[PDB]
């Protein structure tokens, strides 16, 4: 029965049937299960890697290589390049192509379904920005993939090492490349300018770390050196690279967050807090777009 995702977020009390679906669910369940799966693993720890995962991965490096095939164009506004609506708009019209190459021939039914959740994870082209509800479109395209058994729980740290991974170089290249702004006001309320969940898996792949604590997140050269190895420094690098001057000022809330004791509470408390800045946040979440495959209806078992 796939249909394609729409939304059904339209009033605040819909927020109340949004965390009592079998979408709202699904998605925390898997959001919380591969947090588990990540827990104290470093970025090159030997997981599998299914020909599911290689085709997510091949199709992200598509996206990557179409952002360099289209350059920035000269402009005078300063905010967001308008080549990104170039780049955008490819996706747009291959979305279902690609998501054929990731799921099999005889499930071509779900493709439109899965595809919907691919389209809006990359940004927004009108404003050309991007926001942690578009990482949660992602996350959502990767969980009605486990539910239609592309993925496994034997992907699962795979899907979080490689292919959220691969997602998130290519989204920073997209926002660097064409100067996206942060989405709504999340620049100035929101834990990082642009995505949450890498620093929710990130934090668990620190959890128990034996030498490094939220506090080194915030040093240069700790996130210099290893940042290959931990999702977490990895944003932390981007965000030293794009930015200037201490973290009180440009990354506040990171800031504050790095003062937190440990790993585990880093975790535990990004968990509440995503779902209070992204999950059940209104202006945020209300794009969410509900299907078959993560339906707006009750949750049951
Ligand atoms: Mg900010």
């Amino acid at each position: 029965n796939f249909i394609i995702p729409k939304k059904e977020i339209h009033t605040v009390p819909d927020m109340g049937k949004w965390k009592r679906s079998q979408a709202y669910a699904d998605y925390i369940g898997f959001i919380l299960t591969l947090n588990e799966g990540v827990k104290g693993k470093k970025l090159t720890f030997e997981y599998r890697v299914s020909e599911a995962i290689e085709k997510l991965v091949a199709l992200l490096n598509t996206l990557d290589r179409w952002i360099d095939e289209t350059p920035p164009v000269d402009q005078p506004s300063r905010f967001g390049n308008k080549a990104y609506r170039t780049w955008y708009a490819k996706l747009d019209e291959e979305a279902e192509n690609l998501v054929a190459t990731v799921v099999p021939t005889h499930l071509a039914a779900a493709v439109p379904e899965v595809a919907v959740y691919l389209k809006e994870s990359v940004g927004n082209s009108t404003r050309i920005d991007y926001g942690t509800g578009h990482e949660a479109a992602f996350a959502a395209f990767l969980c009605c993939l486990c539910k239609i058994g592309v993925l496994r729980v034997d992907d699962q740290i795979a899907i979080v090492f490689k292919v959220f991974n691969r997602y998130l170089e290519v989204m920073r290249k997209l926002q660097k490349t064409y100067r996206m702004e942060p989405a709504g006001s999340q620049g100035v309320w929101g834990l990082d300018d642009f995505q949450f969940l890498p620093f929710i898996w990130g934090s668990s792949q620190l959890i128990d770390h034996p030498y490094l604590e939220p506090r080194h997140f915030v040093d240069e050269k700790a996130v210099n050196e290893n940042h290959k190895d931990y999702m977490f420094l990895e944003c932390i690098l981007f965000i030293t690279e794009m930015k200037t001057g201490p973290f009180a000022e440009h990354s506040n809330q990171l800031w504050n967050i790095s003062a937190v004791p440990s790993w585990s509470k880093v975790n535990q408390g990004l968990i509440r807090m995503y779902k209070a800045e992204c999950l059940e946040k209104f202006p945020v979440i209300q794009h969410f777009k509900f299907g078959s495959l993560l339906p707006i209806h009750p949750v049951t078992s």
